[PDB]
């Protein structure tokens, strides 16, 4: 399966929240942006 | 600038999932990225 890159306008106050948690559990804050999204449809989906 | 563009790699199936859930609720799949990435920030900083 392949790759789509999607632009998401955060804020900047969102965005420096989620560069910071990564440097400390030794993740991405790209790798947490798919995780956050991922676990939100999959929570959502299964309310439906 | 508190606007900052951050480009998302998603694949296919969770690109897809995320618009077909927006267009049930009237949503758009923007929004609920960004609120997506905003309940994982608020969730995992209360668990620091």
């Amino acid at each position: 399966s392949t790759i789509k890159p999607v632009s998401v306008k955060l804020d900047a106050d969102i965005k420096a929240r989620v560069e910071h948690l990564a440097e400390t559990r030794k993740r991405s804050s790209h790798w947490m942006m798919r995780e956050a999204i991922r676990e939100y449809v999959e929570r959502e989906e299964k309310r439906e």
